[PDB]
């Protein structure tokens, strides 16, 4: 079969050649198509570009500190991925009116509603334990009990908390499916930056059914990357354009060396990615 | 010109082909796929099926239903249109739990969320009025402010009301684009019975793309349709063979009689699909 990442080259090149130019909330402008999908194979291999060097240490650590159900910057910070900080900084909080807030405080974002959903969000610094939904561990369960379940849905977006974050999620929530004792996971992305996030944010769900296969005894299936608003920064167009000139290179595979029984129990060091050979990194300037 | 209903028929196909044996809840037993994606254009034509006749009455009157946010299948059903009674039915309702509920209270579903979410489901009786977030109004409102929002999305899956629902959506959540004019809706649809739902569940996107175009003053654009876990239940699959060895002739048109305003504003008598020229009815008939 075909390379996987020939369908992300294959989205670049297409919003490339026919997005259309629409502007945008920072101000850069961007080619956007809406509407998209890739299908992701997590048998035998994983989906980490290799046009690319992608930031594999932020994936990780982004996760964990989800999984934590952690906003605070800081915390992720601390663990030498800096990709949030300028979403937590003093001048950006101060731009959206949140002057109280303490730098760092990304709101009430993914790990707060992937493990509290529902909950009264007062701070990062608050305790949520035993509030709101625990969608993660709702989902696990249900895998674990009714596999067939076609309503394993662990939603980020929720309507009552979008005032209080400093960006709603690009990821508005993910669904499980179960057949075969194959694991899959789909991704609604709301908004996709094709040349920053979106890589990132493909090996992160596909680590995260990689874990979650891993402790409900499944066998990773597929990830299906589903986009809404799939865009690529005018700044963007110049370095894909260089990515879309090299050969992918055999996806690399991940190994989870410990018997993990909680999703919470997972550390950095319990995985690792071998053969992975990228091409050289390219930078991608954020856009704000 | 590829005809826009060989996609959905292409689904089948692939499902028939492709899908795997996967129980389900209704014990009826299914041939399942994760993960699809079709785009229906809705330029100067309706994605109405012509491989059989499709219930437009049924999907015009369950979209205004849901418009006026009612959750009372007994509304519905005293419009003509019984497709969501058996969920309302006393067995039914006590076979899940919900003893005490009256009998058309399907809890709080697609009227309550589009138009209250958040608020606290009391009864399908209940005033709601300014209880809250109108989710529907304020995708309308955006639209016509700030088209270049990438966030505009309408939530119906919400995880604190689920344990309360007599179904949970089999449509999670929906997002407007805007570029060129041109009102674009994506749809993200955990659960498709490929058979019966899924051919009204695509007339009642369009039909809402075409709603919500007309009050903004733009023109119909695309209606993408995602699925999660697309099935076919086994006993549609020789029905559905049949109407696979169908033509689909020229989709119809929508034509909206007079220029409305708001939303709410929507009566029956305002629509008129011209040109429909269908095959037979196929009936399919429903799992459990
Ligand atoms: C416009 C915009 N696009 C984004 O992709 C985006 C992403 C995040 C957060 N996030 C989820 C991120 C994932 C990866 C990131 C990143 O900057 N990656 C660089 C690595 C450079 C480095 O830190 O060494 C890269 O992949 O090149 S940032 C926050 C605001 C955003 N804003
Ligand atoms: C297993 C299952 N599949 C469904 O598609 C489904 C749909 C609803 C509600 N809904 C959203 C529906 C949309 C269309 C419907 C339907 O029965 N359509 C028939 C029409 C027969 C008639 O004319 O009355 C059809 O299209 O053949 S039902 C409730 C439970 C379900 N359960
Ligand atoms: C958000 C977060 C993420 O994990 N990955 C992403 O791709 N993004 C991008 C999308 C968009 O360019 C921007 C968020 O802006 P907006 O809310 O869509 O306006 O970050
Ligand atoms: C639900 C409602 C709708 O509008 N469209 C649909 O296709 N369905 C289908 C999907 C599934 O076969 C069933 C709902 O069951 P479940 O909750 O997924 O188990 O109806």
């Amino acid at each position: 079969p075909p390379h996987g990442e020939l369908q992300y080259l294959g989205q670049i090149q297409h919003i490339l050649r026919c997005g259309v130019r629409k502007d945008d909330r920072t101000g850069t402008g961007t080619l956007s198509v809406f509407g998209m999908q890739a299908r992701y194979s997590l048998r035998d291999e994983f989906p980490l570009l290799t046009t690319k060097r992608v930031f594999w240490k932020g994936v990780l650590e982004e996760l964990l500190w989800f999984i934590k159900g952690s906003t605070n910057a800081k915390e992720l910070s601390s663990k030498g991925v800096k990709i949030w900080d300028a979403n937590g900084s003093r001048d950006f909080l101060d731009s959206l009116g949140f002057s109280t807030r303490e730098e760092g405080d990304l709101g009430p974002v993914y790990g707060f509603q992937w493990r509290h959903f529902g909950a009264e969000y007062r701070d990062m610094e608050s305790d949520y334990s035993g509030q709101g939904v625990d969608q993660l561990q709702r989902v696990i369960d249900t895998i674990k009990t009714n596999p067939d379940d076609r309503r394993i849905i662990m939603c980020a977006w929720n309507p009552r908390d979008l005032p209080l974050m400093a960006l709603p999620p690009c990821h508005a929530l993910c669904q499980f499916y179960v057949v075969n004792s194959e694991l899959s996971c789909q991704l609604y992305q709301r908004s996709g930056d094709m040349g920053l996030g979106v890589p990132f944010n493909i090996a992160s769900y596909a680590l995260l059914t990689y874990m979650i296969a891993h402790i409900t005894g499944l066998k990773p299936g597929d990830f299906i990357h589903t986009l809404g608003d799939a865009h690529i920064y005018l700044n963007h167009i110049e370095p894909l354009k260089i990515q879309l000139q090299r050969e992918p290179r055999p996806f690399p595979k991940l190994r989870i060396l410990r018997k993990v029984e909680k999703i919470d129990d997972f550390k950095a060091e319990d995985f690792q990615i071998e053969g992975y050979n990228p091409h050289p990194t390219i930078k991608m300037e954020m856009a704000v």
